[PDB]
């Protein structure tokens, strides 16, 4: 006894031609999100930002961006074609926990009056004396019903804020009032989405920006769309030119994607049970979950490591990503870290290099999944707009840049160089070369220069 891994490793495996499979869903249900619906998992939401940066902005622009329990707060100040961000700088303030659950004038006045205290504490940053009006860019990380570039109502409060107020209203306007309170000048110029803004900072540094990626706590993206057609906003009457696309497509489902029992038993008991799918796969939140999930099988009935059920072994969310992440990359010849890293977050006294390699290669299978499955999402982006194939000739010109954000591609480099070395498969030796994934690190944040970009 005994092989539980094959099981794994088949369950969970990606070839390519399935993967081809899943892509072809994705642009698919991308179809029916631009309908709409009726009731594609993917809302693919109207941005209205239809003019992305250029590198050919001035000045001094703002950024706020209400993500969770934390808010930052974000100035840049810009110089043109050739100096671009020539200052920046940004602080960030935590949420009291008696203001994400008391009322919407509470909450906003607190933020409000913390941005305009930060307002006051500038450089070396400047823009027209004097007596010009600040612009900031406004993210905010909440369910949204875009009604324009800079406006939108808020659908429902989530991750840890039930607060009485906003939800229906105009979270922009919001936003000002309670500034006026405080009592700033400034204007809104943008509200955004953070894909929106990681695709908006990828585009003002290279032209040839298409979409972004985030493969952090949770995984999102955004890409540019022709106008005529997302039919639901056009061709009728048409537009002619583009229009960024928040996708949603987290909630991306298909019955292709490659889930297992782990996956389902993970989603049995999320917050959340059928909803966010593609997520749970492929996102940092789960990526350990599911590694600690396939041990623990290991733990109860197979076993792994001697004739123990080791400890705190059995507990959600104990093994995190960036944990997963220390323990595949380890190098050495008899796996100390990985070993001495399972004697932390669990722990467990002596594992052994058969304990230590099989579960180096559990975490070489998890992390291999979801880097597959991104890649198959990010092609099925580049069909959508037809950058997946060669023309007759120009090697498409217009190359096509996909920025990437998020902490797990940004720092775990076998699940990027796994994501860059598929997607070059899916695409040919031919296309491969004519599209580049490329870093693209605040979004969230910058957002800003999305708001130099209108006015």
């Amino acid at each position: 006894a005994a092989a539980v891994i094959e099981e794994v490793e088949q369950r969970f495996s990606t070839p390519t031609a399935l993967l081809r499979g899943i892509a072809d869903a994705m642009v698919e249900e991308m179809e029916r999100g631009l309908r709409a619906d009726p009731h594609a998992p993917l809302k693919m939401l109207i941005s209205y930002v239809d003019n992305l940066p250029t590198g050919d902005e001035h000045g001094l622009f703002y950024a706020l961006d209400l993500g969770g329990t934390n808010f930052r707060v974000i100035r840049v100040q810009l110089g043109g074609r050739e100096k671009r961000v020539v200052s920046q700088q940004y602080e960030e303030v935590a949420i009291p926990p008696h203001l994400m659950v008391g009322t919407s004038m509470e909450l906003f006045d607190f933020i409000a009056a913390e941005l305009e205290s930060f307002v006051k504490t500038e450089g070396e940053d400047f823009h027209l004396p004097e007596g010009r009006q600040r612009e900031l860019g406004f993210t905010f990380s909440f369910p949204v019903h875009q009604t324009s570039i800079s406006s939108g109502t808020l659908i429902k409060w989530t991750k840890g804020f039930s607060i009485n107020g906003t939800v229906g209203e105009d979270v922009v306007a919001e936003l000002s009032r309670a500034m006026e309170r405080q009592g700033l000048d400034m204007k809104v110029t943008a509200l955004v989405n953070d894909t929106v803004g990681t695709l908006a900072g990828g585009r003002y540094v290279d032209n040839d920006v298409a979409a972004a990626v985030i493969l952090g706590t949770g995984t999102n993206a955004a890409y540019v769309e022709h106008a005529n057609a997302i039919p639901k906003w056009t061709g009728l009457l048409p537009r002619s030119g583009n229009m960024v696309i928040n996708m949603e497509w987290g909630n991306f489902k298909s019955e292709r994607l490659p889930r297992s029992d782990y996956d389902n038993a993970l989603d049995f008991e999320s917050l959340n049970p059928g909803e966010q799918i593609y997520e749970k796969m492929i996102s940092g939140m789960y990526l350990g979950e599911i590694v600690r999930r396939i041990l623990l099988k290991l733990a109860h009935d197979a076993s792994l490591f001697g004739d123990v059920v080791p400890t705190k072994l059995e507990q959600r969310f104990i093994l995190r990503t960036p944990d997963m992440s220390a323990m595949h990359h380890d190098t050495s010849h008899d796996l100390k870290h990985l070993g001495a890293k399972l004697k932390d977050i669990l722990g467990v006294a002596d594992t052994s290099l058969e304990a230590r390699y099989i579960t180096l290669h559990v975490c070489d299978l998890v992390a291999e999944r979801g880097a597959r499955l991104a890649a198959a999402g990010i092609y099925g982006i580049l069909k959508k707009l037809g950058r997946d194939r060669v023309p007759s000739d120009g090697s498409q010109k217009q190359r096509t840049v996909i920025a990437l954000d998020g902490g797990l591609y940004e720092h775990y480099k076998k699940f990027r160089t796994c994501l860059e070395a598929t997607l070059a498969d899916l695409l040919g030796e031919e296309a491969a070369s004519s599209v580049v994934v490329k870093l693209a690190n605040d979004g969230s944040g910058i957002g800003a220069a999305l708001l130099a970009a209108s006015h």
